[PDB]
Parts: C-alpha cells; sequence; structure tokens
C-alpha cells in the first residue's frame, strides 16, 4: 500500500539481498526502495520521520528530501543537511510539514545526508491530479504502475575507498536485479499488465550514479510526464533517463499474452544482459510463468531526444529569447580535479551552521554566508539563466534544482537553443564536451535553494552550490516550528559541536 499524506516513516538498519548478496542497508519502512509516499495535488503532507538508525557505518544521522516538491514557505523542510537544517539524530523523530500546492506528478524522497541514499533511503512520492489533463490517455495508474531504476553496491558507501573507481554492483528495478559478477539467478521484479488496457508507467530513476537506457521488448512508450511537469505525447520505444528524473509514459499492452523483457542499461557497471542482469519482466495475465525470450533491436528507432519534448500548457519561456537575455544570466565554471569538484573555483564542503539557519540569524549577504564562495544570492521576482557548460571529468553530469522547475533553454548534444517552447524539468543532464546546457526560472520563492549534481558520489566530492533566494524575505516567508529549531542544538550536542 501507498501511505500519506499523514504518515509515519521509520529509518532503520536492515540485512536485505535484492541482488542474492545480503548486506546492511539504510531504509524507509522497512523496505528497498522505500514505500510510496503519495496524496492528491495541494494536500499537506505531514511525514514524520523516526531516526531509528543505530549502525555507525552507514550514518546514525539522518535528513529527507522529497526531491522535486517547491517548499514554497516551508524551505526549512527541504532536507538537504547543512543547507536548510541539522541532520535528525538517532532516536529522534521531525514532522516534515509541507503542502504541495500547484505541482501534480512523479516524485521521490531521499536521505540527502552524505551518501546514504545508496545505503537504501530512497523511495517514490506521488502527487495525483484529480483533475489530470492526461486522464483519458489511460486505465490504470496506482502502486503497480510505478516503476523504479536504482543502483546497488555491494560495498557500503562510507566504505568506498579512496582512490579507486566506484561503480554498481547490481541493477535494481522495483527492488531486485542480478548482480554483474557473481551472477546468480535470484528473483527478477514482474511487472503485470492485461491485455488491451493502457497504463501510466510512473519511470523513477532514484539512482546515486548512473544513466539508465529503458526499454521494453515489443513496445513502445508515450512520454506524458518530466520531472512534474506534463508533457505533450511524444513516442519512443528507449528512454536515456538520468539520476533523479522521472518519466511518465503510457504502455499499451498491445502485444500478444506473452512475457517480455524490461531493459535497464547503465552507463556503467554491467553490460549486457547475460544471465538476466540489468532486466526485469513484463508479463501479461495469462501468460505461462517463465522469462522472456525477446530481444532488443541493435538499434532503436525512436530514442528520447529531450529537445522532442514540449509542455503540454503553454509554459513558454521566461526572459528574451537570446543568450544572456535575464535580470541574472549566471555562467557557472564546472570543474573537476585531484578528486574535487567545484564551481567557480570553489568545492562545496557542507557548513557547521545549515545555510537557513545562518540567514535566521541576520547573515543578510551571501558574501556573509558559509561556506564562504558555496552561496550565491539570486535577487526576487527575477529572471534567472544558468548556463552549466559541460567537461568536467565524470560526466554526463544530471544538475538539480532545489525548490525549483526550469526551462530547458539548451539540452545536451545541441547546440541550438529554444526560447519558445522547451520542456521544462529539475533534473538534466549538461551533456558532454562543448555542450552548453542552460536553464531558466523566476525567483518566487524566497530560500536557500541547492543546486548539485545528482550524481551522489560527486555531490559528495563538492559538485554544488546554494542559491540563496531573496536573502531579505527568507525569514518571513519561512516560519520556522520548534522542532526545527531544536535540531542543531540536539545535533551538535550529540557530536561535541
Ligand atoms: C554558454 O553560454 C553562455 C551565455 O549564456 C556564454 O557566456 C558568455 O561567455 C563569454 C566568454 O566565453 C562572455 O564574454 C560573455 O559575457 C558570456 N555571456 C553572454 C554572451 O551572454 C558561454 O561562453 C557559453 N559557453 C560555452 C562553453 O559555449
Ligand atoms: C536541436 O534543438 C533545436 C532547438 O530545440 C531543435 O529545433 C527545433 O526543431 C523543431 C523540430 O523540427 C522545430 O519545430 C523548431 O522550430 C526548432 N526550434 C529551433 C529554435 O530551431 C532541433 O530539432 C534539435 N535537433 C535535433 C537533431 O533534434
Ligand atoms: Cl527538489
Ligand atoms: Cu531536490
Ligand atoms: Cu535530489
Ligand atoms: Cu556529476
Ligand atoms: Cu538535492
Amino acid at each position: 500500500a501507498q501511505i500519506g499524506p499523514v504518515t509515519d516513516l521509520h529509518i532503520t538498519n536492515a540485512n536485505i539481498s535484492p541482488d542474492g548478496f545480503s548486506r546492511p542497508a539504510v531504509l524507509a519502512g522497512g523496505t528497498f526502495p522505500g514505500p510510496t509516499i503519495a496524496g492528491n495535488t495541494g494536500d499537506n503532507f505531514q511525514i514524520t520521520v523516526f531516526n531509528d538508525l543505530t549502525d555507525p557505518s552507514m550514518l546514525t544521522d539522518t535528513s529527507i528530501h522529497w526531491h522535486g516538491l517547491f517548499q514554497k514557505g516551508t524551505n526549512w523542510a527541504d532536507g538537504p543537511a547543512f543547507v536548510t537544517q541539522c541532520p535528525i539524530i538517532t532516536g529522534q523523530s521531525f514532522d516534515y510539514n509541507f503542502n504541495v500546492p500547484g505541482q501534480a506528478g512523479t516524485f521521490w524522497y531521499h536521505s540527502h545526508l552524505s551518501t546514504q541514499y545508496c545505503d537504501g533511503l530512497r523511495g517514490p512520492f506521488v502527487v495525483y491530479d484529480p483533475n489530470d489533463p492526461n486522464a483519458s490517455l489511460y486505465d490504470v495508474d496506482d502502486d503497480t504502475t510505478i516503476i523504479t531504476l536504482a543502483d546497488w553496491y555491494h560495498t557500503l558507501a562510507q566504505q568506498e575507498p579512496i582512490g579507486a573507481a566506484i561503480t554498481a554492483d547490481a541493477t535494481l528495478i522495483n527492488g531486485l536485479g542480478r548482480s554483474f559478477t557473481n551472477t546468480t539467478a535470484s528473483p527478477l521484479s514482474v511487472i503485470t499488465v492485461q491485455s488491451g488496457k493502457r497504463y501510466r508507467m510512473r519511470l523513477v530513476s532514484i539512482s546515486c550514479d548512473p544513466n539508465y537506457l529503458f526499454s521494453i521488448d515489443g513496445h513502445d512508450m508515450t512520454i506524458i510526464e518530466v520531472d512534474g511537469v506534463n508533457s505533450q505525447q511524444l513516442t519512443v520505444d528507449q528512454i536515456q533517463i538520468f539520476a533523479a528524473q522521472r518519466y511518465s509514459f503510457v504502455l499499451n499492452a498491445n502485444q500478444p499474452v506473452g512475457n517480455y523483457w524490461i531493459r535497464a542499461q547503465p552507463n556503467s557497471g554491467g553490460q549486457g544482459f547475460d544471465g538476466g542482469i540489468n532486466s526485469a519482466i513484463l508479463r501479461y495475465e495469462g501468460a505461462t510463468v517463465e522469462d522472456p525470450t525477446t530481444t532488443a533491436p541493435t538499434t532503436f528507432s525512436n530514442p528520447l531526444v529531450e529537445t522532442d519534448l514540449h509542455p503540454l500548457a503553454d509554459l513558454g519561456v521566461p526572459g528574451q529569447p537570446f543568450r544572456g537575455g535575464a535580470d541574472d544570466p549566471l555562467v557557472l565554471n564546472l570543474a573537476f580535479a585531484n578528486g574535487r569538484f567545484s564551481i567557480d573555483g570553489v568545492s562545496f564542503v557542507p557548513p557547521t551552521v545549515p545555510v537557513l539557519l545562518q540567514i535566521l540569524s541576520g547573515a543578510q549577504n551571501a558574501q556573509d554566508l558559509l561556506p564562504a564562495g558555496s552561496v550565491i544570492s539570486l535577487p526576487s521576482n527575477s529572471v534567472i539563466e544558468v548556463a552549466l557548460p559541460a567537461g568536467a571529468a565524470g560526466g554526463p553530469h544530471p544538475f538539480h534544482l532545489h525548490g525549483h522547475n526550469f526551462a530547458v533553454v539548451q539540452s545536451a548534444n545541441n547546440a541550438t537553443p529554444n526560447y519558445v517552447n522547451p520542456i521544462w524539468r529539475d533534473t538534466v543532464s549538461i551533456g558532454g564536451t562543448g555542450d552548453n546546457v542552460t536553464i531558466r526560472f523566476t525567483t518566487n520563492n524566497p530560500g536557500p535553494w541547492f543546486l548539485h549534481c545528482h550524481i551522489d558520489w560527486h555531490l559528495e566530492a563538492g559538485f554544488a552550490i546554494v542559491f540563496a533566494e531573496d536573502i531579505p524575505d527568507t525569514a518571513s516567508a519561512n516560519p520556522v516550528p520548534q522542532a526545527w529549531s531544536d535540531l542543531c542544538p540536539a545535533y551538535d550536542q550529540a557530536h561535541n559541536i
């Protein structure tokens, strides 16, 4: 079952074996992935997070972010550790109490402390629309139509050795899949459909790192939502999905009753499908309980290309139709060297006092805010442009902005900008060497909003900045509950800070 919008959520340690290999994990709701948190557009979510963690090898503190939800007036509830709160300590709980006005779509939640989400704290978050403009395109849309794609590691996140390459050991689809090495025939996930019906498949990348080439043998996929944003219908036969992105697609169960491979090929780790790695099963009702015998094509006919997507609504693009045509046009220098990422020459290291708390205590320009050089102010009620030119090692980097979605004025692998009708989304691949992926948004949400690469290993290695949006109105716009005020004193006492 789905939980919420008002629910408890316990964070525990447990052993799991999603690929047949046992290891300890950090779990929400006792499962990997965690349970789906759900409600309707405009609902009040009250998610009381109980930190019950005891194993220090995966950190006993936690903080949870609700990825893609704007948190307008509730910046304190956003979750990034040392940006909007101090972590919750073990044996304590915290009520994330917020509203989702004006949003409906497919989201997710994840730890936002260190690389802890990699250790298991990740799950879907769905905001249904009772008046969804896409409702008539499908018949079924429920917990059974959510598809999560996850990377899974045998080595614990905190135990990844300095100086060695990090790659995953299995791809998990709906929490199950097979290991790339020492493969065993552990159970695969099954997604069941009924011949003749149409399904809103909610595809969620909960990856810590790889992008996936997602496909379903014999089928094609009609995209109707991108990172929470309704799109015009776009039919594809493969979707390259980067870490933290979401799509809804219509799956028409229009093939013969049978079994079809679901494929998710990561860009690193195991290549191909030998032994059933990188795989799940689409099973029609009435099919034999056996593995598919289908193949992929050598070449896909209609892969997703981001510039092909367009909003369903007339969203346009803010600003003027040329580079720099914004109130606050930025170009970030995104770099990597010697194990650390930087933005404009500064590698992100979380501060002792959360950015939001520094603001509430009276720091009132970004030069006053710590970490020095990692916080950039944005003016209120302004069009912002951020160019994100690629080139830094470890690409393609999926960049994500908290508190906002954005128009993707320029996409990967295409030098032409689009000031008319590009998709809006919240996580975008910045592409490859020489690209100039560029985003736009308007500043109508006071508070400190994290901008970072969503490859969690890169975030940990510094690939982030904080946009302190409308510093002057942050305090008035974001009244804080006592429990939030209590977080840092409890954390600092527990940690002898
Ligand atoms: C990406 O686009 C930005 C503008 O959005 C370019 O920024 C300009 O950079 C030149 C020097 O490279 C400066 O003289 C300008 O002041 C910048 N802003 C402009 C023209 O609007 C940036 O060069 C582009 N990067 C790449 C790698 O193509
Ligand atoms: C590269 O990106 C541009 C801009 O998004 C794409 O150009 C648009 O193409 C569509 C489809 O033919 C036209 O309706 C628009 O008028 C174009 N807009 C602009 C500003 O040129 C282009 O198709 C993309 N290239 C590829 C190969 O997909
Ligand atoms: Cl977000
Ligand atoms: Cu986010
Ligand atoms: Cu995120
Ligand atoms: Cu990255
Ligand atoms: Cu984030």
